[PDB]
């Protein structure tokens, strides 16, 4: 039974900086994978870098296991735009008899949940914009704006995104995606640790047969 | 109808969010009203204005309706070394390198910078000096703007890129001619459901000008 | 004549700016004198240098002359993860896992970074590891520096992007056989005018005069 608590807020003795994401929650729509971390800058909590979460929008942040996101990483959700039909002004805001231009769901342009697949690894100061999709495996450079979808395995940058590199071939990679080792027992994972890491995926295939 | 302008804390219960006219104290700085900024943590819209010196005089002005994201930070002339020679700013340090002090001739001073109006600028974004931003522009999130910002386009990225135009020229020319910001109040009320949902056709009915 | 290199503090009114080698407490960290780090609080310019560890070996290494903007920060070869499986660093946690401690040839290492002489880096610029920046570059503001940078160069952007050549390939070559922040103070001093002006002909008749 090796290897820390995942229901550890913070796993790593000393370091008060460093948590497990999923046992910080305490919010709702914030889905969050066991072992995923925040490296955290000055002890702040995960859920304080969840921007514009609005109840009324209802949109998630969804984020899979193994992941390991970076110092400063922030996530903007859908509360964040503007009705860009017109004037972007929020009017209702401000009451006083503008309340009655409050925008409907149908006016603003709501671009849907941020999915975080497994093993991921983003890098410091990340953006991460509304809707995004991020694939298992992927790697996001440190300072990258995401503003689009990142595919798995794939490695990116930049602001605005810019497609660096995909980590592996492609049969590599759907070798990874149909194992999925993030969704083994863990003692089953534990036992292929060395491979995992070393990514050697032909033997993964082989103790695959049981 | 509608909220008081000199007004600073506009929105009951919320304290970060700011008409910036009323908090200007500093000369050389121009804001319109109803135009607002939403702070991080209650910091003052000219404490995100740096490198502004009176010597240099250089200007901000920014139009009416804009709204201002957190961390917006507006970068003036002061910020330029002298790029000639040496960029070291040997006189800074005196005890002698004081008879260095650079003219304003001898800095790369790019002017003023300008906002439009209805203009909204995202989260975080860095205005370079001397930034040109036309009426009804967007400025995506973390984007660092070196270059002057069409009027009604949506810009974004470090360096800038070009996104798009939000509409046709003809409707943009439209919009610019209305400047339905430099309108009275009372017709602004009148027009707001037009206003706000960009049926520019009704508002220059509505207008009834000389046609 | 100027400024004590030894002086952390050597502008009277300014407790920001400070001259970075007399701060260095640290190991693997040189820098040339008169270089400063213009602080956005007040924070060291050890606080900007960041995973940095004595395992890796890895070196920051800066020139003389140098003006590092504000929030300038450089990321030392302990940011990356092993990438030949999974990125998730096992050995971190312990509890059993400490047997996966990655060794440095299983590791992405870059190498040091290494900037040179009277180089001008704008604020809240990011530096990767293993980058060489040459001698009388710049950086724009907001810059994340990916790659090696030219002498004389102009760059900005996220990801880094060629801006200008500073001077003609001519004039470039000759301020790098000057290499004026190599010689004596006292032969600096007496050529203050003409590295800050720019008159590189004088710089280099005054150069071919004692040489
Ligand atoms: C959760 C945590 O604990 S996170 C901890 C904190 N650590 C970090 O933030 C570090 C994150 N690491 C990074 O950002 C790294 O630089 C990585 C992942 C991009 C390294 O990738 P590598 O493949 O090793 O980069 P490499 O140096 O080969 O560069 C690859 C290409 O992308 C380019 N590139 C590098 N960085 C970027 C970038 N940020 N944006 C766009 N392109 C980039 C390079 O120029 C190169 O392209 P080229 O060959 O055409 O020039
Ligand atoms: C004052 C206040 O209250 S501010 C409140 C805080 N809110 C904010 O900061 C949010 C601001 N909003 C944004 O940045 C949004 O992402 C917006 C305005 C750019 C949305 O733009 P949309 O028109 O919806 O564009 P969309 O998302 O479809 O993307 C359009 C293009 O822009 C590209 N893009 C998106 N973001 C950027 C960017 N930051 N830089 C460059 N390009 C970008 C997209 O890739 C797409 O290009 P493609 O079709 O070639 O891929
Ligand atoms: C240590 C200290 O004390 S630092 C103090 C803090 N000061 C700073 O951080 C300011 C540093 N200065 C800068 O960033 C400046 O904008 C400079 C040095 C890049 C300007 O260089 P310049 O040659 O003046 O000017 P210029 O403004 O002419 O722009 C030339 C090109 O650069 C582009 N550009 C400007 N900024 C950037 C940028 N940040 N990234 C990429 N390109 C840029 C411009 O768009 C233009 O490109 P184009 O011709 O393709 O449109
Ligand atoms: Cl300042
Ligand atoms: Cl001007
Ligand atoms: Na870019």
């Amino acid at each position: 039974d090796h290897g820390p608590d995942p229901e550890n807020i913070l796993p790593i003795k000393g370091n008060r900086n460093l948590q497990f994401i999923k046992p910080t929650i305490t919010n709702e729509n914030i889905l969050v994978g066991e072992y995923s971390y925040y490296d955290s800058k000055r002890g702040e909590s995960f859920e304080d870098q969840v921007l514009y979460h609005y109840e009324v929008i209802g949109d998630k942040l969804i984020i899979g296991r193994f992941c390991s996101i970076g110092p400063g990483t922030t996530f903007i959700m859908n509360g964040a735009n503007h009705r860009m039909d017109g004037s972007t002004y929020p009017f209702h805001l401000f009451r006083m008899g503008w309340e009655k231009y409050m925008p409907s769901l149908k006016d603003l342009p709501l671009k849907g949940d941020i999915e975080i697949g497994n093993d991921v690894w983003i890098g410091r100061d990340v953006t991460i914009m509304p809707g995004v999709k991020i694939g298992d495996g992927a790697i996001i450079a440190a300072e990258a704006v995401v503003t689009k979808n990142v595919a798995p395995y794939s490695i990116v940058g930049g602001n605005p995104l810019k497609f660096i590199r995909k980590r592996f071939s492609d049969g590599v990679i759907e070798e990874w995606l149909a194992l999925q080792w993030w969704n083994l027992d863990m003692k089953i994972i534990n036992e292929n640790l060395p491979f995992i890491i070393n990514g050697d995926i032909e033997m993964l295939k082989r103790k695959r047969k049981l």
